[PDB]
C-alpha cells in the first residue's frame, strides 16, 4: 500500500521494551473486539544475530490474554520483514528514533501501530503516526491511556 | 468537554437524510462492537415546529438492526439539545453547512460523528471532523465506506 519505510534502519537498536500506544487498520473487524485478529499488543523486540526479529506480544485468545512469540524473518530490504502465515505477511518499519517511538505496519488488508518505549502518551509519536496514516485507507483507529498500557492486553 | 458549537444554527435546515460517515468516542467500548452503546447510525433528522429535533436512527440491538426514534429537546442554546436518559445527555452541533456535512457530539464520556448527506466519502467533512476531534480526548475512531453506508447498520 505502503511506501513509507525507514532508511538506514539498524534493527539491533529496536531491541527491548515497547508499548502499543495506538493501532489502526483498514477493516474495522481487524481491531474491533479484544479477540479481533490484529489486536495484538507488543511487549518486546528481540533482534537475533542473523538480523531476524523476534517479537513477544500479548493477544486476547479464548477468554484470556495469551502470550505469543513470533519470528519475523529479514529480507533484502532492512526495513521489511516477513512473518510465516496462511499465506503470509510483511512487516514494515516506517519510522523510529529507537529511543522513544517506532511506527510499523503489517500488510496482506493492513494494520499499523505506534509503538513507544514508556507508558506515556507521546504527542510527537502520535503526530507522526497520524501523518503516516493519512496516506493509507484506514477505517478504525485505537488509542490507549497510560493505565491500560501497564495492563496485560490493555484491559 | 466540548467547546465547538455552531453559531447561528438554523435547526430547520438540518431536516432530512444523513449518513454517519465517521464516529469517535472517548472510550473504546462506546463504539467497539456492533452492539456497543454509542454505535448508532443516523438515518434522518426531523426538526419539529417547536424546534425540538426528532432523530431516526438504527442501532444493532440483540442480533439485529433495530430502528429507533429519539427526541432531542431544545435548549436556550440553539446548537445544544437534550436527550432524556438515566441520567441524561447533551447533543451539541459543532458545525454544519446544511447541504453536505454536519458534525455533532454527545456528551455525558463522549461520542462524536461526522454526518454527510450522501453515501460518499467527503474528504472536506472528514478534515473538519479530525480538526474538531484534536481538541477532544478520543480513543476510538471509526469510518465507513460507501457500500456500508447503503447498508442497514453499515453491515
Ligand atoms: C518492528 C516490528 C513490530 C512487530 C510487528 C508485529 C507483528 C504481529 C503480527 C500478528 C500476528 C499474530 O499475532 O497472529
Ligand atoms: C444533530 C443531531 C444529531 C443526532 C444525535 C444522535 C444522538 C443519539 C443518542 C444515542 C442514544 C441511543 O440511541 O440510545
Ligand atoms: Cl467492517
Ligand atoms: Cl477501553
Amino acid at each position: 500500500i505502503v511506501t513509507q519505510t525507514m532508511k538506514g534502519l539498524d534493527i539491533q537498536k529496536v531491541a527491548g521494551t515497547w508499548y502499543s500506544l495506538a493501532m489502526a487498520a483498514s477493516d474495522i473487524s481487524l481491531l474491533d473486539a479484544q479477540s479481533a485478529p490484529l489486536r495484538v499488543y507488543v511487549e518486546e523486540l528481540k533482534p537475533t544475530p542473523e538480523g531476524d526479529l523476534e517479537i513477544l506480544l500479548q493477544k486476547w485468545e479464548n477468554g484470556e490474554c495469551a502470550q505469543k512469540k513470533i519470528i519475523a524473518e529479514k529480507t533484502k530490504i532492512p526495513a521489511v520483514f516477513k512473518i510465516d502465515a496462511l499465506n503470509e505477511n510483511k512487516v514494515l518499519v516506517l519510522d523510529t528514533d529507537y529511543k522513544k517511538y517506532l511506527l510499523f505496519c503489517m500488510e496482506n488488508s493492513l494494520a499499523c501501530q505506534c509503538l513507544v518505549r514508556t507508558p506515556e502518551v507521546d504527542d510527537e509519536a502520535l503526530e507522526k503516526f497520524d501523518k503516516a496514516l493519512k496516506a493509507l485507507p484506514m477505517h478504525i483507529r485505537l488509542s490507549f491511556n497510560p493505565t491500560q498500557l501497564e495492563e496485560q492486553c490493555h484491559i
